[PDB]
């Protein structure tokens, strides 16, 4: 009774009822190719989920369906296999065997050409193996019973290593996440299914932005479904608003009720017969306007909706007319194709065109309909992504280039001085951007200078700037990168030893944050063995863990920080780094890192000493930022440090060893302490006044309370 | 898929040369099996050349029929389907010979397939007979049985025929080319 679980996908394809397959034509051919092999003919689709593996299998079916497959496979019937067949359909330890043997018998003995498939090949075997199909199939594997499997490459590798024997039967086919442009084409191919499902028009630019967004917004989900997820969700958003619309409709009915109350109050009161408030007639104009407007808002919006419903159904009609016309062509019924395919042409073109004309236009805009009822690229999808990811405007405004154009400017606002560091970074970043750099390796930098210099701050600010999120940064505790390196580190414990869920700190965090910066805290303290590990992974971003699991990085900016040249910067020969001083640094770097390492760094950057000139600005800046990030609209500060607190901060706070590190702490301590005190006075309600009253910091600033 | 002999020569060379860890007796076959499949796929609808032209034919056939029955089917806008039909037919006239050459040769190919298998079966059984000194059984499997299969093979190979350009003068090679494919 395999027929109770197995799904004859070939038949479903004969009936359509499947999404079209876009962009995998070669994978399909490859699959077919493998199936066509006389010996090695059991392919697997190996790679990530959400990228059309099913579609490929179905694509094969579709070619079988349309006689676009060599005879050997042309007559084949493709069946989805499932856990349910052996588990749900068994519920006893050995009934898994019986259910599978059922399949093997029924299939081996009938209909000549049958292909089975498992979209979860790892599922077979399972933990403990238990001959969960996995041996029985080899037992009869010479007896045709062609089958295609599939899994995440990382697991595939593990499966090969775990089982071995199926390797002699199965042909992995590498599949991969499609490009953005391919994705858009896919989205376009699937667009009508959403159009129809939701009854929402989709802008072509919207599809484009969905893909663009998936690449920075849903960075760990696979692009094609992810973009589709954005589409589906976005469409749902629109549809929900569309079929409800209470914000305008209910608010305005409530506004009518309120103006009616005002009018009656004005009509019968002491001032009703006076000059005072003789503007009552205008309230009546509002009431009358609403009395006439409100039902038309409900009806007009529904008229817009109806235009979109009819439009949707016209588009649906086309999909259906073609699904049947094309099936007629498939079945060689050229008479129906001549009639039906034909009718579809002016039917849908004239119907849809005029239904689009119902949406119409106004003198000031295309689309007279005010409820939009479509997916608007950024207004809908990017907005949706923002609803899924945060910081709407900066995310909405992303354009690559505007950031790159003003990047150093903006960064110099965040980071004071060391503009050359900023420019250096910006430049390398610009090369990473626009694809000028070789894509195998992201820009990467070695930040040299003292604690409190901003090396890390900047790197975070850059992440801030580039990803609109400073906390994208992944930190690496380099001094802990000992000769024992593996377990809590990117490599992770080698598979086969206890730990599979390894290196989450870096492998997974990076998986979740590809669009980030990886930063090495005092990289010179890393053990040399580890340095070679990161080196191979420094460039050649295609990182693979000790579990054999590929991480795959490219984009991630990599920044190393170092105090190695601290002695040279400690010369304090002005702020700006001087000749010789910098060379001593280079020397030390060359001693510590093999040039091979260094050669992979896009740039080695030496930060200047911030000195007093920078902190004159930094303390002002940080103080303001502290307020701004600290609170929103219940605390409103003057933050006027006056020259005296600025000087105190510079004099006692700023350190030539610890840089701004103590400035931050100091500012926070003293301001927060004064703030808390006056808050406790509770004679304190809103706005602000600040001031200064005259060992280290004996003045203690002292603001009014 | 018939394959030019030099292919095999090159396959083994290529396998050793480029399929690092795979062993020759099997990896060479992997190139064969894969490339055979390559061709088997490439040929799609019977031999190569034909497939592509059939795809043109079918796209044309549909266009013509859609054009045939339309609001403006009688306008030269759509009536151009008659010229499209000349193309459909012209393709059909090339496609048929490609199909027929492939198919009749295929038939011969299958007859060769079976004949050779049958030849081996007769000899296997005849050997069983001779090792037992059973000349009667060996004779039953050698007199007529064997002359029949051998002559079928010779006739079939001649009908298939071969050219310097290809191991199959008609179409069942799908133009597979040693090193190129
Ligand atoms: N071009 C495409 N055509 C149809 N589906 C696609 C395409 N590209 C990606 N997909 C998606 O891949 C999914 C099915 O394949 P896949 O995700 O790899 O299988 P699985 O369901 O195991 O994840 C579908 O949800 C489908 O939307
Ligand atoms: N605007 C700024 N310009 C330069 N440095 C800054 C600025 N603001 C803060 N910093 C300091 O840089 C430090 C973080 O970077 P870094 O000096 O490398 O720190 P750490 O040595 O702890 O890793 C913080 O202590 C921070 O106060």
């Amino acid at each position: 009774y395999l027929s109770k679980y197995a799904i004859d996908m070939t038949e479903q394809a004969r009936q359509g009822k499947l999404d079209p397959v876009i962009g995998r034509e070669e994978e399909i051919r490859s699959t077919i190719r493998v199936l066509a092999r006389r010996i090695k003919s059991n392919p697997c689709l190996i790679g990530e989920p959400g990228i059309g593996k099913t579609a490929i299998i179905e694509g094969v079916a579709q070619r079988i369906i349309d006689d676009d497959v060599p005879t050997i496979l042309q007559g084949a019937k493709l069946f989805s296999l499932d856990l349910a067949a052996l588990t749900a359909g068994a519920k006893y330890k050995g009934d898994f065997e019986e259910r599978f043997k059922g399949v093997l018998k029924e299939i081996e003995e009938s209909k000549t050409l049958i292909v089975l498939f498992i979209d979860e090949i790892h599922m077979l075997m399972g933990n403990g193996k238990d001959d969960a199909a996995n041996i029985l199939k080899p037992a009869l594997s010479r007896g045709q019973l062609k089958v295609i499997g599939a899994t995440t490459n990382n697991e595939y590798r593990s499966i090969v290593e775990k089982d071995g024997a199926f390797e002699r039967r199965f042909q992995k086919i590498e599949v991969a996440e499609p490009s953005v442009r391919q994705t858009v084409a896919i989205l376009r191919g699937l667009q009508p299914k959403y159009e129809i499902h939701h009854g929402v028009r989709i802008l072509d630019s919207a599809l484009v932005t969905a893909a663009q967004l998936a690449k920075r917004y849903l960075p760990y989900r696979r692009l094609p479904d992810s973009a589709l997820d954005l589409v589906d969700i976005s469409c749902a958003g629109v549809a929900v608003a569309r079929d409800s619309k209470p914000e305008e409709l209910d608010s305005k009915e409530r506004q009518l009720q309120l103006i009616q109350v005002e009018i009656k109050a004005l009509e019968r009161d002491e001032d009703a017969d006076s000059t005072t408030k003789d503007r009552l007639k205008l309230a009546r104009q509002k009431e009358a306007s609403l009395q006439e407007e409100l039902e038309p808002l409900r009806q007009r919006y529904n008229e817009e909706k109806h235009g979109h419903e009819e439009l949707t159904q016209a588009k649906k009609k086309l999909d259906e007319l073609e699904n049947k016309a094309l099936d007629a062509e498939r079945r060689y019924d050229t008479a129906t194709a001549a009639d039906l395919r034909y009718f579809a042409i002016p039917d849908i073109k004239k119907q849809i065109e005029k239904l689009e004309d119902q949406v119409a236009e106004e003198e000031r805009r295309a689309g007279a309909n005010s409820m939009i009822q479509n997916v608007v690229d950024s207004d809908t999808i990017s907005e949706t992504a923002a609803r899924l990811t945060g910081i709407p405007v900066k995310k909405l405004s992303e354009s690559e280039n505007e950031k790159l154009i003003h990047m150093e400017r903006d960064l110099s606002s965040e980071v004071v001085g060391q503009m050359d560091a900023i420019k250096a970074v910006s430049n390398a970043v610009r090369l990473s951007r626009s694809g000028l750099a070789n894509p195998r390796q992201p820009a990467s930098f070695l930040f040299l200078g003292l604690s409190g210099s901003g090396k890390t701050e900047l790197a975070k600010k850059v992440a801030g700037f580039l990803f609109n999120d400073e906390d994208m940064m992944i930190r690496v505790d380099c001094s802990e990168l000992s000769e024992k390196y593996a377990v809590s580190k990117l490599l992770g414990t080698t598979a086969g030893y206890v730990g599979y869920d390894e290196g989450g700190f870096l492998t997974n965090q990076l998986q979740y944050k590809p669009y980030s910066v990886l930063l090495f805290d005092e990289v010179e303290k890393a053990h040399p063995d580890v340095l070679t590990v990161m080196l191979q992974m420094l460039d050649d971003g295609r990182i693979t863990s000790g579990q054999g699991k590929t991480i795959d990085c490219s984009n991630c900016i990599v920044i190393m920080t170092s105090n190695l040249g601290a002695e040279f910067i400690n010369s304090q020969q002005g702020s700006k780094i001087q000749e010789s001083t910098k060379n001593l640094v280079m020397g030390a770097v060359r001693q510590h890192f093999r040039p091979e390492f260094l050669n992979r760094i896009s740039s080695i950057v030496i930060f200047n000493k911030l000195s007093r000139k920078a902190i004159h600005k930094i303390v002002d800046i940080r103080l303001k930022e502290i307020e701004e990030r600290f609170e929103q609209n219940d605390k409103h500060y003057k933050l006027n440090l006056t020259q005296e607190a600025k000087d105190f901060l510079a004099k006692y706070g700023y350190s030539d060893d610890m840089g701004a590190r103590p400035l931050n702490r100091l500012i926070q301590n003293e301001i927060l302490n004064k703030l808390a005190l006056r808050i406790l006075k509770n004679e304190i309600k809103d706005k602000e006044t600040v001031n200064v009253v005259l060992e280290a910091e004996e003045c203690l600033e002292v603001l009014p309370n």
